[PDB]
């Protein structure tokens, strides 16, 4: 897979809502990750899927 930085992914590839939709998580998660100021590695698959392994469903019951 191709590791993209969180903020850079949110500029070019998709939005914060689109990201939460692809992960199957809440936007409360994504906005916490962004406002934490931690650059997250977005696991970009060749089909177009993305996975944030930093962001487990155990974050908020996402």
């Amino acid at each position: 897979m191709k590791k993209i930085p969180l903020s850079k992914y949110l500029e070019e590839h998709g939005t914060q809502s689109a990201l939460a939709a692809a992960l199957g998580v809440n936007q409360s998660a994504i906005s916490q990750m962004v406002r934490a100021g931690r650059c997250i590695d977005i696991e970009l698959y060749t089909d177009g899927r993305v996975e944030c392994r930093e962001l487990r469903p155990d974050v908020f019951g996402a």
